[PDB]
């Protein structure tokens, strides 16, 4: 698909047996999701955005589905104001910027 | 161009006759640049991101070139960690997400 940028590029994702709305964010290095349970081991991490840093839990090797496209990667879980799909997963679905 | 996301989508921009590096950011509604001098009057604005908010100065109708593509629009100036080209200008240069 081709997604325009007149409004926020929000998509439905499937993660940890849940459906969530998330933002396709080329400015995010990492994928960051609001509080939820994920299986497996995790370690703490600090990530910095515009307003400073937040503490998140880092889960590795998590399968996500974005627009029928399956991918696997690290997912950070914490107090993000919006669920964000970052470059670590955008690359896996073959997402590019075009102009 | 077609830009992949294996690395940050950093491009050269020109604003006020000066070259700067900035991130093409589909997750940013607005364009935010680090402290610099711009002409005219400014209006107040708050930008909320991960970690909280920053207060910025809103300048309207500013000439800005992005990777050689000319745009004229709103530029926010403030204590952002990185120069960000948001959707307001990505639409002016005809940028889309594709997969
Ligand atoms: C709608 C919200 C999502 C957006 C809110 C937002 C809205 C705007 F109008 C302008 C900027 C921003 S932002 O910069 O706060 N940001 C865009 C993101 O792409 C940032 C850009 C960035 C990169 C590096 C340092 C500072 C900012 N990345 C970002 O937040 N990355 C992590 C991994 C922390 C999620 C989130
Ligand atoms: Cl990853
Ligand atoms: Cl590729
Ligand atoms: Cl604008």
């Amino acid at each position: 698909p081709q997604i325009t940028l007149w409004k926020r590029p929000l998509v439905t994702i499937k993660i940890g047996g849940q459906l969530k709305e998330a933002l396709l964010d080329t400015g995010a290095d990492d994928t960051v999701i609001e509080e939820m349970s994920l299986p497996g081991r995790w370690k703490p991490k600090m990530i910095g955005g515009i307003g400073g840093f937040i503490k998140v839990r880092q889960y590795d090797q998590i399968i996500i589905e974005i627009c029928g496209h399956k991918a696997i990667g690290t997912v950070l879980v914490g107090p993000t104001p919006v669920n964000i799909i970052g470059r670590n997963l955008l690359t896996q679905i073959g997402c590019t910027l075009n102009f």
